[PDB]
Order: C-alpha cells, then sequence, then structure tokens
C-alpha cells in the first residue's frame, strides 16, 4: 500500500497578462499538458501577494469568537439566518468537526444589485465582521477577491487557447458585475488529541478529512499553506499533490467537464487528515447566473457536442446542493 505522487507542473502564467501572443501560446499548451494528464497545476509568477493573503486570514480565524461566529454563521447553524446559504460563516465542532471556514461572494452584490432585488439563488449580500473587532479585513477580502479575480481571468484566457479558441471564449462570462465566484477561508486546525469523529476513512484505508469530489466551478484557483494533504485519482489510484504556499494550485471543475465533452476532465480529488494548523483559501470561478457556453468536443474535427448547453446558475445550485449531499456540511 504505497502512493505515488502527481505530476503537477508549475507553469509561469505572466505572459497571460502581456500582449506577446505566441508566448500566451506556449502557456496554454502547458496548460493543455496539465489538464489532460492529472487535471492540477501550480501557476506561479501570477503577481499575488500571497504572504499578505495568509498572514490577514491567519489573524481573523485566531481573533473571532464563539459570539461573532454566531453573529455571522450560514443558515446551516443559525435557523435565523435563512439567507445565508453560501456567505457567512462555517462553525467547527468541537470533539466532532475540525473544519471551519468564511466564505463571501461578489462584493458588488448590495442592496442596490437586481439579482438581490429579484431574490434569485445563489445571489446574497456578504455578511462581515465589526470593523474595529477585526480592523482591515474587509477592506483586505474585497480587494483580495479582485486581486484573484484578476488573475483567474489571465487563466481563463489560457485555457481558451489551449482549447482552441480566442482567448475570451471563458473570460467574456466572467464579469465582475455579475460573477457568482466565491472566496473561502478555511482552517484546519492542529488538535490534540484529534476527535476521531473528524476523521473518515476512505474505501483505500486512507484516513481523510474530506472525501472524493469533483470541484464545482469552471476552474478553481487555490492557495494553501505549506501542509501536504491533497491527493488526486488516477487510473493507478490516488496519488499525493505536494504543497507549495508561493503558487496557486490550478484544476478544472465540472462545468468545464461538461462543456469539453470530458475532453478537460474535472479531476476527483480529495483531502487527507493531517493534525497540523493550515489554512485552504479556494477561490471558486464560477461565471453569471444567466451564462451559458456552448459545449463542443475537442476531439472531434467538426468540433461538434450532442450535450446540452448548460445555464451556470442552474448548475451552481444543483451542485452545491448535491455536495452537501454527498461530503456533508461544512
Ligand atoms: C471546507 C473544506 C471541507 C474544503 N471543502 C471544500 O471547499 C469543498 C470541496 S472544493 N467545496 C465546497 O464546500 C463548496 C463551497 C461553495 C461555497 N460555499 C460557495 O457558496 O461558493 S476542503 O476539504 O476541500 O479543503
Ligand atoms: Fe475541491
Amino acid at each position: 500500500g504505497s502512493v505515488s505522487k502527481a505530476n503537477v507542473p508549475k507553469i509561469d502564467v505572466s505572459p497571460l497578462f502581456g500582449d506577446d501572443q505566441a508566448a500566451k501560446m506556449r502557456v496554454a499548451q502547458q496548460i493543455d499538458a496539465a489538464s489532460r494528464d492529472t487535471g492540477f497545476f501550480y501557476a506561479v509568477n501570477h503577481g499575488i501577494n500571497v504572504q499578505r493573503l495568509s498572514q490577514k486570514t491567519k489573524e481573523f480565524h485566531m481573533s473571532i469568537t464563539p459570539e461573532e461566529k454566531w453573529d455571522l454563521a450560514i443558515r446551516a447553524y443559525n435557523k435565523e439566518h435563512q439567507d445565508q446559504v453560501r456567505a457567512g460563516y462555517y462553525l467547527s465542532i468541537p470533539g466532532k468537526k475540525a473544519v471551519e471556514s468564511f466564505c463571501y461572494l461578489n462584493p458588488n452584490f448590495t442592496p442596490d444589485h437586481p439579482r438581490i432585488q429579484a431574490k434569485t439563488p445563489t445571489h446574497e449580500v456578504n455578511v462581515w465582521p465589526d470593523e474595529t473587532k477585526h480592523p482591515g479585513f474587509q477592506d483586505f477580502a474585497e480587494q483580495y477577491y479582485w486581486d484573484v479575480f484578476g488573475l483567474s481571468s489571465a487563466l481563463l484566457k489560457g485555457y481558451a487557447l489551449a482549447l482552441g479558441k480566442e482567448e475570451n471564449f471563458f473570460a467574456r462570462h466572467f464579469k465582475p458585475d455579475d460573477t457568482l465566484a466565491s472566496v473561502v477561508l478555511i482552517r484546519y486546525p492542529y488538535l490534540d488529541p484529534y476527535p476521531e469523529a473528524a476523521i473518515k476513512t476512505a474505501a483505500d484505508g486512507t484516513k481523510l478529512s474530506f472525501e472524493w469530489h469533483e470541484d464545482v466551478s469552471l476552474i478553481t484557483v487555490l492557495y494553501q499553506s505549506n501542509v501536504q494533504n491533497l491527493q488526486v485519482e488516477t487510473a493507478a489510484g490516488y496519488q499525493d499533490i505536494e504543497a507549495d504556499d508561493t503558487g496557486y494550485l490550478i484544476n478544472c471543475g465540472s462545468y468545464m467537464a461538461h462543456l469539453t465533452n470530458n475532453y478537460y476532465k474535472a479531476p476527483i480529488h480529495r483531502v487527507k487528515w493531517v493534525n497540523a494548523e493550515r489554512q485552504s483559501l479556494p477561490f471558486f470561478v464560477n461565471l453569471g447566473y444567466d451564462s451559458v457556453i456552448d459545449p463542443f468536443d475537442p476531439r472531434e474535427p467538426n468540433g461538434k457536442s450532442d450535450r446540452e448547453p448548460l445555464s451556470y446558475g442552474d448548475y451552481l445550485q444543483n451542485g452545491l446542493v448535491s455536495l452537501i449531499n454527498k461530503n456533508g456540511q461544512t
């Protein structure tokens, strides 16, 4: 029962911000090769100060009190907050559940936004802690949303060129005024003793914090601290993904797999149990509620696919509910 390591290439994505079109294609080739292999790659030379990101994230988790957690809790933990299906605090349960997190959405989702006015599902107005109790936290969090939005937009240009399309094939549906993208600030704590009820056992015997799944996203742009935990499933079993706290771990979600007729699969992955204090900060690249991408098959000469065009809002609503049903309330 030995575990091999996945090939996760480090791809210099900096040409995707520039105007060297041939250099972009060489990045797009690397994205294509990784997407056809294990499905994961590390985006390096990305331009985001991930050191300050981890600092402000650590200060928040370690300073927020049980009172503030109730005040920000999503509906799953607080019946009073019926509007908080997505955004808010995800409480840990000592002795039963180790993980806790804070999820926020598009800062442009305000009471003035028409999707909020129409009460469209998956659209919510972010909740925030008290400014004086968490100085600068909301400003940092909202700016990070747009920092990683910019990186994700360039990554989407690479994916589009990799699939033989014009560079805005995905990015044109990725807009600040309507994106359903989310940030989740996850804390995985060190615990002694660690509650066995918080540990799950995979079929192959591996102890897990979160079971196998495909991401509900177009792509996922993830930062993690330097604690190895992720595994990707291959035909020869699960393979360890090595940690890198300077780059962004990138992978496709099931929406990408649908629209490419599984040409770019959504890699199945799981989270091993590790008794180590660590952060996981995913940015789930979601499109707009009405966004619809016509499916195609890059393996066919005509590129024709028989799959239905899927509206992203309906995909996201069904996907997040199914993931909760399958892998439990996080
Ligand atoms: C918290 C931990 C258990 C982590 N799990 C996840 O984040 C999973 C797998 S990707 N994804 C979600 O729960 C979707 C979140 C959607 C978000 N609430 C929104 O409204 O967009 S971990 O184990 O993977 O680190
Ligand atoms: Fe995931």
